């Protein structure tokens, strides 16, 4: 029996980048325009926040300790004890109004993250201004490809030979051959085409059977896809339309956490979606995900 439950009611403006930290039994995430990195201890049920000085679009675990995040167009390191945040590297220095969007750590500890032009409204922005980058463990930055509208959801196959990637405004999930030892990619192809009512593909995670779960922004749902066949396997709807991302968490990665937004909703929309901006948990899916990788620098 699938169960969808609103488990944290903090009314974020745009919750994003959920990441499960098993060591602390906490959910890490960001609220982008609110310029906070959040850590929700699911045991004490208490949320701690680190304020930052620009929109923060993603957060990831740092292997050596603490966290890393994408703030503005900067990869940054966070020490939680002192709330110290410092720049590791900067990208898009020749772009006037870009920011990072979604990011995630690859199986070799590289922090992949892509950028976008800054929006004036959801999906209203200068086109093709972003690029996909990765921050290597030695703190150097690799630039992969440009002409990205809105860099979004991403993950890697379990055999670590394929990289899955969403540019939201292409309305497709794409795949690349990916080399674990070097972090190179190539041979880009479409592996799923979004249907009209699935709206905008946003965040994404892989499950333990190699299927992809995609949060559908404006679509009020997550969908499960088979990248090998190009077919949707499952849909699970939520009572909020602006579902932004998803990850697996809890014991044995058997629960799914879903972030969502209230930004962009009109007065009627807010009333119809009282839990807009909150964190949801989905149980009873019948698959487990995998642990996130930690950044190795
Ligand atoms: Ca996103």
């Amino acid at each position: 029996s699938i169960k969808v439950e609103c488990v944290l009611r903090e009314n974020y403006r745009c919750g994003e980048s959920p990441v499960w930290e098993e060591a602390s039994q906490s959910l890490l995430f960001v609220d982008i325009p609110s310029k906070i990195i959040c850590r929700w201890d699911t045991v004490s049920n208490q949320v701690q926040r680190v304020a930052v000085d620009a929109p923060v679009s993603s957060v990831a675990l740092r292997q050596l300790g603490g966290y890393v995040a994408t703030i503005g167009t900067k990869f940054c390191a966070l020490n939680w004890e002192n709330q110290s945040v410092f720049v590791l590297a900067m990208v898009d220095e020749d772009k006037k109004n870009n920011r990072f969007n979604d990011g995630k750590v690859d199986p070799a500890g590289r922090y992949f993250a892509g950028t976008m032009a800054e929006e004036t409204a959801p999906a209203v922005l200068e086109r093709h201004q972003g690029s996909l980058y990765s921050l290597f463990p030695d703190h150097s930055v690799k630039k992969y490809f440009d002409q990205v509208d809105i860099s979004n959801g991403l993950d890697w196959s379990l055999d670590h030979k394929i990289f899955y990637y969403i540019d939201s405004l292409s309305y497709t999930v794409d795949a690349f051959d990916y080399d674990l030892q070097t972090g190179q990619i190539s041979n880009r192809r479409i592996v799923y085409k979004m249907e009209k009512d699935e709206q905008i593909p946003d965040g994404m995670c892989i499950d333990a059977e190699g299927k992809l779960w995609v949060a559908c922004y404006n679509g009020g749902r997550v969908i499960r896809l088979d990248p090998e066949t190009g077919k949707r396997l499952q849909t699970v709807k939520l009572p909020v339309d602006k579902t932004t991302s998803c990850c697996f968490g809890g014991k044995d990665y058997s629960e799914m956490y879903v972030t969502c937004a209230r930004d962009g909703l009109n007065a009627e929309g807010l009333l119809r979606q009282p839990d807009a901006g909150n964190i949801f948990k989905i149980t009873g899916l019948g698959v487990k995900g995998i642990a996130p990788y930690s950044y190795a620098g």
